[PDB]
């Protein structure tokens, strides 16, 4: 099972870090362990979409290209360790952003810098270790490989552009005439940067990139395939997937029970430029608009319920729906378009659209 | 001079980098603003020793090596981009640092993430940033350059080094067999790991790699030098200079008045292992040992000024002068075995220790 060997390859490339430590960073048993344990905390018990995303593109290609079974096997394990790659770089993320954020809990667990013993002073540095492993894995596991410079260079810029978006994301908020270092930023007024184009440059550089680019070329690179198939449009189906994936999160930020979220949604609180406040103001009249703007970015629980109120009153379902299907009608004419050259890439794609739509 | 070219390159690399998030990430005029202000804060008014000593081993080698002009002004300009790669690595390391440690002051002004318009949200990714603009300078300009595979290897594990040591300098103040996520962390009340040897990996991966070695070895790399020398000796070099430095550095902290060290060194409120403490307990009696342990590590002023009275009665300067006076010998007989092979890196070697210790 691809599961059964993704799997396999975290407990070989945890040790490997670990041994290296020992034999090269002078480490003592304590601290290995600390980091152990930090590292099953971060990287462990998700769904490991992004990793997973690596190892089916491989597995792909595979069954239609001629290989020797230790070539299969080296393949698949490149494909294995790429993809932890890319769930250590969340990882990374997830941490830092949890702290910037205050948040609390994170898969139904408390996030990794409110550990009794890890602190902020501490979770910063573990979240800056998740993304360097990411970079020691390249080196060791890839260093003969051919796609070893492509698969670095991808790496860092889709690493960037996630940071990039992490600063869209979290100045959403603030009118951009007033940014400002020396000033403290004080929250829209007139939410005129709540518009989709606004909206949708945050969600690619803050998660289309690292959650469906990099996977899909990842899984490219270490089949020697990328050749195969027209980046253009990999770029443009990423892009529109991952926006629909972030579209959903929105949405169940708002009206996800907690439990089945996993954490307390806070997105209105934080006055979030989230697909609901944006659609929201997209249909409202003057009136629910002003009622808007007097509850939004608040934490007091009644001016939430009436921001929740006026999301429920607006009928976003109908909204959604609309931009569903026009989401499914533009990603089937990729997929259509990206079987022109490859069949299997495009399956590849097909399901990872499965995946995320239904 | 060079100081003159290296300055000048800043502002190419800033031109280069702000462009590129214009012309290719979407980036608006207001963040861009932003960006360069934070650049200009994080990354300027320092010394610029480390990225200065590429340039100065760069320029050892351009006196006694044939070149074309264009290659020698292509082997300088390539020196001082790697020396600003290795001061934004510091800026991000600066950033990150004084948010763990909760630091008020550096360089006499208030840390980043302390500026009334940024905030811990926003510079925890302000420094992710500005590591992740090292790799876009490299990618960028040292694209086709033959030494490209072995200055990004050679970064990444002096970057991944720099993060252990900031986690054995964090966690120093506990006893390693109580080291736990679980469990909220006490200081040490026997001290037992205050010792030389542990002291010495703090300060070799905390300090040492990203101070010494890698401007060194960058300097070799973009000269294509790195044959011309022994790496071991290398190595044993800047550990003993880079270990110099951090002792003057906690003598300072503890010692020089605020105005003049830029902040209020708090390494006692902060149970740090440092020199003094090591070398205190190298020397103390019962009594002394007791009335240390009942003040240290405590905000506290009155138990803080019960330890620097320690120190002060303890004599570290006649400890500091015989280190000082061995680190002499030893940093001595290092170069002498660099000339065997290339008296010209020798001799750069020299400058770095003579600005280090006069
Ligand atoms: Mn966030
Ligand atoms: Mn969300
Ligand atoms: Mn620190
Ligand atoms: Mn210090």
């Amino acid at each position: 099972a691809s599961m059964e060997r993704f799997l396999s390859v975290y407990d070989e490339v945890q040790a490997f870090l670990l041994d290296q430590l020992q034999s090269k960073y002078e480490i003592d048993p304590n601290r290995a362990r600390y980091l152990r344990i930090m590292m099953d905390t971060t990287c462990l018990g998700g769904k490991y979409f992004r990793g997973m995303t690596v190892v089916n593109v491989a597995e792909g290609f595979l069954a239609v290209t001629q290989h020797d079974e230790a070539t299969k096997e080296r393949i698949l394990h490149d494909a294995c360790v790429g993809g932890w790659m890319i769930e250590f770089l969340q990882a990374h993320y997830l941490v830092e952003d949890d702290i910037m954020d205050g948040s609390v809990m994170r898969r139904g667990k408390p996030c990794w810098y409110r550990f009794p013993g890890v602190t902020t002073q501490c979770a910063i540095n573990d979240g800056i270790i998740l993304k360097s492993w990411t970079q020691i894995m390249a080196w060791h596991y890839f260093a003969d490989r051919p796609f070893l410079k492509d698969l670095l260079c991808l790496f860092q810029k889709v690493d960037y552009a996630t940071a990039v978006g992490q600063m869209y994301d979290v100045t959403s908020m603030c009118d951009s005439n007033k940014l400002d270092p020396e000033v403290a930023q004080p929250m829209t007024t007139d939410f005129a940067e709540f518009t989709p184009a606004i909206y949708k440059r945050i969600v690619k550089y803050k998660t289309t990139f690292y959650t469906y680019l990099l996977p899909l070329v990842m899984g490219l690179l270490v089949s020697e395939a990328a050749a195969s198939v027209e980046m253009n449009l990999v770029e443009r189906v990423a892009h529109l997937i991952g926006e629909y994936f972030q579209v959903q999160d929105d949405v169940m930020d708002c009206f996800t029970p907690p439990e089945q979220l996993g954490k307390v949604g806070t997105d209105i609180e934080d006055a979030k430029c989230s697909w609901l406040a944006v659609t929201f103001l997209g249909k409202a009249n003057a009136a629910q608009v002003a009622e808007f703007k007097a509850n939004y970015g608040e934490k007091d629980p009644a001016k939430v319920a009436v921001v929740k109120r006026l999301y429920s009153k607006a009928n976003l379902q109908a909204d959604f729906a609309a931009y569903e299907a026009e989401v499914v009608r533009e990603v089937e004419s990729l997929i259509e378009q990206l079987k022109v050259k490859s069949p299997t890439f495009a399956e590849s794609v097909a399901v990872v659209w499965e995946k995320t739509h239904k």
